[PDB]
């Protein structure tokens, strides 16, 4: 599913991102924006073997089985191929164990690049949430 920008911040609003470990809606539209161009089954694979899954393009390397990471983790308890729904829950649940590992949104290289430290309120204007 390819969501409209209005669309999935309601989404996300829904299912408790809005200022979740600090972070306002707009930063989590503008990481989806950049890392999946809002679609749902965007797929992208590393050079490690590792692939990235779904609209906030989560790593087989740490977060989700695939099958075919060898040596890699499962911390968010899930399959990879749950990430490309189009019920955003299983991306939103795990993105939530991500962003407070530590590091926050930092996990996200175009949110570091793209996102950070711009007007991400840009993302959410108009919207009716
Ligand atoms: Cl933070
Ligand atoms: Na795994």
């Amino acid at each position: 599913k390819v969501f409209g920008r209005c669309e999935l911040a309601a989404a996300m609003k829904r299912h408790g991102l809005d200022n979740y470990r600090g972070y306002s809606l707009g930063n989590w539209v503008c990481a989806a924006k950049f890392e999946s161009n809002f679609n749902t089954q965007a797929t992208n694979r590393n050079t490690d073997g590792s692939t990235d899954y779904g609209i906030l393009q989560i790593n087989s390397r740490w977060w989700c089985n695939d099958g075919r990471t060898p040596g890699s983790r499962n911390l968010c308890n899930i399959p990879c191929s749950a990430l490309l729904s189009s019920d955003i829950t299983a991306s939103v649940n795990c993105a939530k164990k991500i962003v407070s590992d530590g590091n926050g949104m930092n996990a996200w290289v175009a949110w570091r690049n793209r996102c950070k430290g711009t007007d991400v309120q840009a993302w959410i204007r108009g919207c009716r949430l």
